[PDB]
């Protein structure tokens, strides 16, 4: 038993991390097959980042302007192209440690593991949930750009995030591996607003099932609710509306515990209106929305 | 910026995880050079675990009774020995992925990453802190025994923990890599009590420094207390007494923020005496003692 925020084993991703330097700017790159993917602001000087014209900046660069280092060995760049906010550097050597992979675009509420890197070297691994406003609460310092987010399904690494920036609220923003930002953000050093966040309801419910599986039951009772009436309470407390699709996704956890989804919704509705009154659920004094139903099934059944 | 509970990259350890089967019991082993380390209770049937005589149970096992698998490759067992609560199986092949390593015994308050494994396959990584009563709050299911805890210092993997059991309270217990349990626990299926816990004061202070480094300053106040006065408060709220050695270990964080340890102790004194009043620090509604000063320094620099 026990319930802990857990990251995927990072080994397969560690074998893909490289260092990319363009002039005075160094960041991380992801080496898959003969291509190194990295944030395009590697071509910027400090002043360029205030209002960069990336197409003009890239025209000024040639293959020899990109220093790519895999450990202590230099990889020769033989081609370069910009795709959205990502740079693709064709190298003359295919990564012998390339795992089976795919590039995916994730949705709000979904989680992924981040392998935080500096100078092409891995420093730590932690889990992130993509917020309703397309930001993540990570841990990223200077030089962390190009660090990636991923999920692993047995032997296949699904890359979903690449780190680009930190917003004025301390939250983090980035792109998918095709260079498209999650959210309304741009890679320019200018003040940018993230939308209002909303709590990921299906995830809070998933965590309440993880708590039940671990021995917590005080929030449980014979009360129930319609989907419509729970959604009125959800709007008041800034929670996402629960849909039949979300109820369906919670089915496996509901079957495992014998507690119907709308029965757990009645419990959640009560926790928001009445509060916890001095107690902790799974070591937390707050309701947590950073775990998906799949993250819960991963630790509470298999 | 941003402060997060973080595990070490696990690649080096993933390359050492194997599956160990003895009869109907399967768990994980750690393959270093030509030796596989695993919990000795792999030799037990479910009935044996209630009151095992490990010496007699092992005498009835031969090398052929142990099946060790690395991926889909059988590693032939050519020798077996028991050291405390660990079984050491000598195999016919040296692990070509053996990293540079040490076996260390950690103290309460110290942290490590656990690479949770099932059937010799790593499934997840998370950080654990060794509590004052020598237990950890982990996430371990059936077949997780043999999963290890470790710290990485650049290229060297310091293995400090091997998982063995879960206590009636839901907390977890295990041994160092020499098979000596942390705490008063024995590897027998019998109710065992963990000590009363005490909060790790120096870790709470390190986490308050992490909070200030990340813009969380509401709890900072204009007062500076003394070590003696802080210790009067700590003994009332079940916190460890702060020592000069602990103040010394906090030096780098105190220097990086320009906030003296006794200025931060006055913030902690006020948080304990007045409570957090429903307010949060680094997203938490509770004071956290799961981070060492080294974890805060390592993370806030980007080692
Ligand atoms: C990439 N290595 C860094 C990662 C940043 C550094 C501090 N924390 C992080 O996560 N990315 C940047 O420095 C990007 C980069 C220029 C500016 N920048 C920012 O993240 C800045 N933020 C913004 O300007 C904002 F708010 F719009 F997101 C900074 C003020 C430095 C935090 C570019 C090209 C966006
Ligand atoms: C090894 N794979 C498991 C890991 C356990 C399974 C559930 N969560 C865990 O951490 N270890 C065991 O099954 C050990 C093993 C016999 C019994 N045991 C326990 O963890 C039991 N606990 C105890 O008897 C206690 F309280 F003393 F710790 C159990 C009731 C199954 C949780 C031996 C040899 C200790």
């Amino acid at each position: 038993s026990g319930f802990r925020k857990m990251a995927f084993p990072s080994g397969k991703v560690e074998g893909c991390m490289v260092q990319v330097t363009c002039g005075t700017t160094t960041l991380n790159g992801l080496w898959l097959d003969d291509v190194v993917y990295c944030p395009r602001h590697v071509i910027c000087t400090s002043e360029d980042m205030l209002n960069p014209n990336y197409e003009d900046l890239l025209i000024r660069k040639s293959n020899h302007n990109f220093l790519v280092q895999a450990g202590n060995v230099q990889l020769r760049v033989i081609g370069h192209s910009m795709q959205n906010c990502v740079l693709k550097l064709k190298v003359d050597t295919a990564n012998p440690k390339t795992p089976k992979y795919k590039f995916v675009r994730i949705q709000p509420g979904q989680t992924f593991s981040v392998l935080a890197c500096y100078n092409g070297s891995p420093s730590g691994v932690y889990q992130c949930a993509m917020r309703h406003n397309f930001t993540i609460k990570g841990s990223f310092l200077n030089g962390s750009c190009g660090s990636v987010g991923f999920n692993i399904d047995y032997d296949c690494v699904s890359f979903c995030y690449m780190h680009h920036m930190e917003l004025p609220t301390g939250v983090h923003a980035g792109t998918d591996l095709e260079g498209n930002f999650y959210g309304p953000f741009v890679d320019r050093q200018t003040a940018q607003a993230a939308g209002t966040d909303t709590t990921i309801t299906v995830n809070v419910l998933a965590w309440l099932y993880a708590a039940v599986i671990n021995g917590d039951r005080w929030f449980l009772n014979r009360f129930t609710t319609t989907l419509n009436d729970f959604n009125l309470v959800a709007m008041k407390y800034n929670y996402e509306p629960l849909t039949q699709d979300h109820v369906d996704i919670l089915g496996p956890l509901s079957a495992q515990t014998g507690i119907a989804v709308l029965d757990m919704c009645a419990s959640l509705k009560e926790l928001l209106q009445n509060g916890m009154n001095g107690r902790t659920i799974l070591g937390s004094a707050l309701l947590e929305d950073e775990f998906t139903p799949f993250d819960v099934v991963r630790q509470c059944s298999g």
